[PDB]
DNA sequence: GCGTACGTGCGTTTAAGCGGTGCTAGAGCTGCCTACGACCAATGGAGCGGCCTCGGCACCGGGATCCCCCAGCCGCCGGCAGCGCAGCGCCTGACGGG
């Protein structure tokens, strides 16, 4: 098809033993069950800054895809600096 | 010390994942044309310097809160010690039995 798209509780494709695991590799022991909900909030929180900014980029750039190297100019500006995918 | 809820484990189950199409959109590049920003020479007046004088603020002194504190004070109530007592089991009568 050429119209619509999956617009819809896609902040629940993180499910519960995903983070379980990433927060495995930051070392906590025990975790109580009411911290799934705010990270995903956080994480998006912090989501969407990346991608304003970025989308920014491109729309000067006069572009309709989103390169990567749109994506670490933005992590640039934001502070986080990622080495491996330009420069 | 209490207790719940989150780790551990088991048993579905399902959507990720793989591998496979098929498409065209959009990025990349080229050709070519234009305009617009740098450059140059002049010009004057906006901005910056130098004085320089009042009053907004500083300072004071005084009077005005106003929270901060707390013993006063009582109410309350429960503990507590004393008192009156309710109920029971035994004590002990009433009266026939032993």
């Amino acid at each position: 098809k050429r119209h619509r798209k999956v617009l819809r509780d896609n902040i629940q494709g993180i499910t519960k033993p995903a983070i379980r695991r990433l927060a495995r590799r930051g070392g906590v022991k025990r975790i109580s069950g009411l911290i799934y909900e705010e990270t995903r909030g956080v994480l998006k929180v912090f989501l969407e800054n990346v991608i304003r900014d970025a989308v920014t980029y491109t729309e000067h750039a006069k572009r309709k895809t989103v390169t990567a190297m749109d994506v670490v100019y933005a992590l640039k500006r934001q502070g986080r600096t990622l080495y491996g995918f330009g420069g």
